[PDB]
């Protein structure tokens, strides 16, 4: 009975989690930012010398957004004029500064305006991208030497990718790769040229007279797609008497006979690289294993060394095909395939031999591979307890498959049960990032013998703020429909008295391979409905979605706005058995496939919602994205999806919105689901005559995260669910 | 105590208002369309043969849009495959049929997608305009001759406005004047190449996979504007075998130093035209009266005929200057301008001659010259009863200046007091139009000695159906600040009781020489807001409106945003006092200056209203289209105006609307106050953080007047209305 977290505890920001982020640098130490001066750490014994103050720049004279240190130790670059672009593509300038001599470097600079910048990964060498092509410079303050000349703002990308290589494969901006010592620069090459523009209005300061049009190369599902080149440069032999010679490595046959993409570049020795390729129909993709050719100066992708991978009952991969990791001498590699029992495992290849060997196996899935020894390989899994949401760090040995280590399960199984590792170089040590239930717990060990050596942060600083308010609880279980566990969350008001009947809001995301019932810990608006509000806020984890295997997973495959739509309807009415719920205050909110779920639940006339809010929905699948949408759909062709197409937009159904109170919400500066999805929407309802509320953000993205509009699109949401449940 | 006026009886149009729309033919007979039969009638006695039958047409094969009779009743113009652009620009196909001959024209017809057709003004020349070129055809049947070469899509025209001359100088699409006798075509030609494009997304059926930009010359306030050109062709000598020969008439010397519009052209003689040219300043104005030289061929405008024409307390005349009206000899013509006092009154002037006599004065404004015979002129002015929101027919005898006789003001004082009229083709006979404050009522009568031959309509039928319904009552009133008279209406609502507190919701356009304060009859929201929901729906004429001379029109020059709206909450405060207001419910809306109005007004926090609604406001200044924005604000350059363009913003006002329910709404394909405008709004609220309502409408323009979504506003407006004002 004390205070709540209430709407301004999240907006305001009042109480916040404390993180560890720390990079190492070598096998022993790692660097960590401490008000604002960076130190530099020693894994083993925990002391700690300042590596530089926030003294050293006090006068730059720019306000300073990131920094970089060269992996030699010897100079540290400097980001400032930061501006953002999409997802993770931004433009910057840059200065390097020298850490013996104590200086600036003030000529031969980086250009303002440049798109990427990435140190080799060892010494000192850099590469960087200015208006779409590819610079190197070898030392700091030397002059740089030019690799591409064909860039060409929104037609040809050098070392970056487009927008949809940004945000459906890559999940980068940058689109190259050195070799492990720097010898080698390998890149990708994006012709955008017939891929066509969305265009959208941006209005800028009311200062700016008339609106500006952005456009942007984007292809919408089954339109003409980017066309990609590969290829790898020798830092080594650059002239500047002569134009660099780039190598190309071309995509294999299979793969030339139609559209496709380049999706993982891995490089495995100093002089060996993996490429996987995958067809616009992402059910095939092959993997090519090239090798330096001393005599011809080229590339060798030996046919014998492919690697082919396929699915039939949906789309490879969880997002993409898996990144392989390989051992030492380059000659087999493990990587995470699909079983055929359906379950995601860590397979084990050899660079010739055309199977592989299953390391694990188990009702239960890989999340990831993270570190590769001489005689262990350590990885994420969702084993433990058998519970998907949960995750662990588990160690193999390798001269022995039976002999599996749960290096995290037990650490502290009542607060802990969500983990995320960071190994150092050469992995003698590793950072675990606990991250629920309980408050976030952030210790350091060391691999030689799983010791435990101290713990980094514990949170304990926020834990005495929050027993002074009544906190909600989390319980995260699972039902059964047709013999397979379907898992829910429900986040509890404070003293929560099972014997009331308490209004709910379903918060839904329920995209392919998505995973909303989890044992994360988090501070966000349903913090604040369950304990200001006393709503149950729930999640649940239908079909389609991850981390079950495929059966669970590929069961909405090219069919996309049905089982995933229909097991969320059926997840409230289960939750209406359960008791505790109101009946007839059932709300449904959700974000991008978010809102289109909840769009496609509110369209259905099942009578089970009063009311829901899609942010940012996608509306209908010819609107989104090629890579994305049509993994799941295939093309919108009469020979191919055409018709489930058009059997799953939300327009359709919106006849069905008469029974409904509804709330659209969308930024008009959205790239990435276009403002347009909503409009659609809108002009649907109004031709069948269905009321409903309406809010556009002017300038803000599919984020709506910019500072301001955040506060106010949860405060309109905070409203809106308030009046459609009657609190006051 | 029966049914009272609901919400879908406007919406779904139950209550139907009968017109009687005829167009004149000679000075005998006149058309009139009667299920679908043209028929002619005779103005002497009444009688009628049917001119042609809905018959005549049911297997044309096309959907037939309007119709128009060549001016020799031989032939006959057929209007179909409409499609709308701006306010009046459109495209359509066309087809002539012959009358005599019971037949369509089969050969060398008019192309489709032609952009305006008209008429010779006597037989049947016709003149058109295609991809914006004018073309002249001497018979329907033969081929037509090519006038200009020039056109080119959004550059240049010829014959017809660009958006801004459309919108705000000639109400028109059409740019091409006949001569009185068919021998001349006259015509403008626009440059629009310097005019920057407004862009704007338009999504059309939701099958179109990327939303298309719509881009329009469009000048915004200080913006480069269009330059004008004026010609004059013979039509009697075209050639087949030459080009056409266009002379053309440059603008006064004292215009060409610098921006100028051309605002005016009328015909005076067979021989003789007439031009008037406006500065972009416009205060400053120049006619030029335009003789053909046989000698030449060209054609003289003698600089000593010209009429200069200013204003130093505002712009020259009530939205442009007036037209002239000329006596069969073109040697005078009377013209209705400011005088000295500031009363719009009609002047008679001298070709050659630099003054000119007034023949009317007064505390009241002449609306209009409607006819010029040898002898009388006929008139529209407000100042019978001195009450300047009514409006009635005036004769005066040329020969004696003080014999004024009122045509209309007796006819029936109780139910007319606002009227129109429409002249025979020699002024034997005319029609008027009475349109309040009783239910409209059309007559016919003979000049020759005033005579009222018959009541053409009277709506007795829909009088009939409304003693069903309990109808509300209109006042029309004054109230006085600083010893000037101000006038409001209210619609009152059914059993007005003066002793009950009433919610009011405030009514506001406010424009520069508007005027909300009339004698109409109308049906509409406001019916049935009063009559359903019991809400007084009123509206005030304030300092800037029209109709009561110039010191009350002009006192918002150079100063918009100022006078009008502090002069609209004043107006409010006033109904307080009034006693039978709800203090603590008064609302206020309005739909473009009118939305602009009650922002601002929301925007001062005066604290006297609860709520407003904004439909397609301007927001700032310098958003909006040149012509209309500078007339009233001149230029936004340091050296002019900037600082005020700056100081009326809505947005700097967003941080009171934390005092006030706003509703935002606003038509995404707005061509006329575009999109950004609301979208600046918002953002601005959004920054400052205001929560508020929102609704944008796919597609719609500045009317929101597509059927659907015109139920939809009002639909959404009026539970925005109810909920403010805590209503069932
Ligand atoms: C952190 O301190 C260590 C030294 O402190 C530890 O030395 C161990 C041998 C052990 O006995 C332990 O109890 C003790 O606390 C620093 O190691 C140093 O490294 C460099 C040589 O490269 C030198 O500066 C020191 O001479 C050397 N110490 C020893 C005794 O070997 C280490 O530098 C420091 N780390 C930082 C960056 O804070
Ligand atoms: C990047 O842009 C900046 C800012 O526009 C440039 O800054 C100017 O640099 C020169 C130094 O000789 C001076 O003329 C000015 O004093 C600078 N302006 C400021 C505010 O510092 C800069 O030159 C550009 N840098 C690079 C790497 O080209
Ligand atoms: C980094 O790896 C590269 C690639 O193997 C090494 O470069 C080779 O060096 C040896 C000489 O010791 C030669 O056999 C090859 O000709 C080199 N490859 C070429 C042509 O690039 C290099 O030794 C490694 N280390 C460095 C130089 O940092
Ligand atoms: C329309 O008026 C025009 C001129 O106002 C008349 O034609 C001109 O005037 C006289 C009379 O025919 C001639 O001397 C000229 O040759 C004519 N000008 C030209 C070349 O067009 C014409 O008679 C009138 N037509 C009608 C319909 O009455
Ligand atoms: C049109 O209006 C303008 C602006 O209101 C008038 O010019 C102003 O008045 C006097 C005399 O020219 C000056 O002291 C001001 O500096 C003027 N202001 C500006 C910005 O022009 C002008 O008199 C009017 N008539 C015209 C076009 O001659
Ligand atoms: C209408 O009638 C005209 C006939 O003239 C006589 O009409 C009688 C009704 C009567 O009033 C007499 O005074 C008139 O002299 C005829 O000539 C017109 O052409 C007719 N018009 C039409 C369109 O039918
Ligand atoms: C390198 O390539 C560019 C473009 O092809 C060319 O203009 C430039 O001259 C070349 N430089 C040398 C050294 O040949
Ligand atoms: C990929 O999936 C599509 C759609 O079911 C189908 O046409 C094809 O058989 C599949 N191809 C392969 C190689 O699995
Ligand atoms: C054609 O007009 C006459 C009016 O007298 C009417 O009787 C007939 O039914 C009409 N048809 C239409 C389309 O109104
Ligand atoms: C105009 O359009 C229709 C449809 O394309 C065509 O059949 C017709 O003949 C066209 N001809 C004209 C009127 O120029
Ligand atoms: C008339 O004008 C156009 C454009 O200047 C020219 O191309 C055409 O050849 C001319 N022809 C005639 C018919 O005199
Ligand atoms: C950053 O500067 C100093 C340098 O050592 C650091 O100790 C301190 O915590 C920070 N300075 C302050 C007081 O803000
Ligand atoms: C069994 O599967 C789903 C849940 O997985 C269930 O709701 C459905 O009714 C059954 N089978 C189907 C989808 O035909
Ligand atoms: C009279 O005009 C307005 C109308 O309300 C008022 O604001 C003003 O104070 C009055 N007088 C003067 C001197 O401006």
């Amino acid at each position: 009975s004390r205070k709540t977290y209430t709407l301004t505890d999240y907006l305001k920001n009042t109480y916040r989690l404390k993180l560890y982020s720390l990079r190492w640098i070598s096998d022993h130490e790692y660097l960590y930012k401490q008000e604002n001066n960076i130190l530099v750490f020693n894994a083993e014994y925990g002391n700690s010398s300042v590596f530089l103050e926030n003294s050293t720049f006090d006068e730059f004279g720019h306000s300073i957004n990131d920094y970089s240190i060269s992996p030699d130790g010897q100079f540290i670059l400097l980001e400032y004029n930061y501006v953002k672009q999409w997802r993770h593509s931004y433009t910057a300038s840059y200065d390097i500064y020298d850490l013996n001599k104590r200086q600036l470097i003030t000529e031969e600079r980086i250009p303002n305006n440049t798109q990427w910048v990435t140190w080799s990964p060892v010494g000192h060498k850099l590469a960087y991208v200015w208006n779409n092509d590819i610079y190197v410079k070898i030392e700091p303050n030397l002059p740089s030497y030019r690799i591409t000349w064909t860039g060409k703002e929104d037609i040809i990308y050098n070392g970056i990718t487009d927008w949809v290589y940004e945000e459906e494969v890559f999940s980068a901006y940058s689109a190259l790769w050195w070799s492990p010592n720097g010898t080698f620069l390998a890149y990708a090459q994006f012709n955008d040229t017939e891929v066509p523009l969305i265009e959208y209005s941006f209005y800028s300061d009311e200062s700016l007279q008339y609106p500006k049009t952005v456009r942007v190369p984007y292809p919408k599902a089954g339109a003409v797609n980017p066309t990609v080149k590969f290829f790898v440069v020798n830092t080594d032999s650059l002239s500047s008497v002569t134009n660099a010679t780039s190598i190309q490595i071309t995509a294999p046959a299979s793969m030339l006979i139609g559209d496709h993409y380049l999706c993982d570049v891995t490089w495995a020795t100093q002089e060996r690289i993996s490429l996987q390729w995958l067809r616009r129909i992402q059910n095939y993709s092959v993997m090519d294993i090239c090798d330096y050719d001393e005599s011809s100066g080229r590339w060798n992708c030996l046919v014998a060394r492919q690697h082919i991978e396929m699915s039939t009952t949906g789309w490879v991969g969880r997002f993409r095909p898996s990144e392989p990791h390989f051992t030492l001498d380059g000659n087999s590699f493990y990587k995470i395939i699909s079983n055929e029992e359906g379950y995601r495992h860590i397979c084990y290849f050899q660079i010739d031999k055309k199977d592989c060997t299953f390391i694990t196996k188990g009702t239960w899935e890989v999340i990831g591979i993270e570190a590769l020894t001489s005689d262990y390989l350590y990885y994420i899994s969702n084993e433990y307890k058998g519970m998907p949401g949960g995750r662990n760090l588990y160690k193999i040995q390798l001269s022995d498959y039976t002999k599996v280590t749960c290096l995290s399960c037990e650490l502290n199984p009542e607060r802990c049960q969500y983990y995320s590792v960071s190994f150092s170089k050469e992995a003698k040590y590793y950072q675990l990032r606990c991250s629920g239930p309980g408050l976030p717990l952030y210790t350091l060990h060391s691999s030689v013998n799983d010791k435990g050596l101290r713990v980094l942060e514990d949170n304990s600083a926020l834990d005495k703020m929050l027993q002074n308010v009544q906190m909600p609880s989390k319980k995260l279980d699972f039902i059964i429909l047709n013999e397979t566990k379907f898992w829910y969350q429900m986040i509890l008001p404070p003293h929560f008295d099972k014997s009331k009947k308490y209004p709910l809001l379903l918060d839904v995301y329920a995209g392919p391979c998505s995973q909303k019932a989890d044992t994360v810990f988090r501070l966000n608006w349903a913090t604040y409905l369950a304990s200001t509000e006393n709503i149950i806020v729930a999640s649940f984890d239908g079909r389609g979605s991850g981390y079950q295997g495929d059966k669970i997973m590929h069961a909405i495959n090219r069919r996309l706005g049905t089982f995933e739509v229909e097991d969320q309807i059926e997840a409230a009415r289960q939750f209406s058995k359960m008791g505790f719920v109101d009946n007839k205050r059932i709300a449904i909110w959700g974000w991008s496939y978010g809102g289109y779920v909840t769009s496609m639940v509110l369209g259905s006339g099942s009578g089970v919602f009063k009311c829901g809010i899609a942010v940012a929905p996608v509306s209908r699948w010819e609107y989104y994205d090629s890579v994305y949408t049509e993994r799941y759909m295939g093309l919108p062709t009469p020979e191919d999806n055409l018709d489930h197409y058009r059997n799953s937009t939300v327009m359709s159904r919106a006849e069905n919105f008469k029974q409904v109170e509804y709330l659209l919400i969308h930024g008009t500066a959205d790239d990435n689901v276009h403002f347009q999805q909503s409009a659609q929407i809108s002009k649907a309802l109004v031709d069948v005559g269905v009321d409903f509320q309406a809010m556009w953000y002017t300038d803000e993205d599919h984020g709506i995260a910019s500072s301001t509009a955040h506060q106010h699109i949860y405060t309109h949401m905070s409203h809106f669910i308030k009046q459609c449940f009657s609190l006051p």
